[PDB]
């Protein structure tokens, strides 16, 4: 799916729901002037990707990787 926003508000104007393999992402910026959540998404080819928040891939992965920031933190030691 593909979606285009006549909107002058917000910098992403066209968004897919293409599901993109973890492999080739490098970052995901996540921003909540713009009335709608927007997700752009930084791929390992230099190619930029504004991503449909409610497509289910990117929802599970924003998950997976929210979860993965406080589980390789070192062991706390008590006494």
């Amino acid at each position: 799916m593909e979606v285009y926003y006549t909107s002058l508000r917000c910098r992403c104007v066209q968004e897919s729901s293409v599901f993109i393999p973890r492999r080739f992402i490098d970052r995901i910026q996540i921003l909540p002037g713009c009335p709608r959540k927007e997700i752009i998404v930084w791929k390992k080819n230099k190619s930029i990707v504004c991503v449909d928040p409610q497509a289910e891939w990117i929802q599970r992965m924003m998950e997976v990787l929210r979860k993965r920031s406080s589980s390789t933190l070192p062991v706390p030691v008590f006494k």
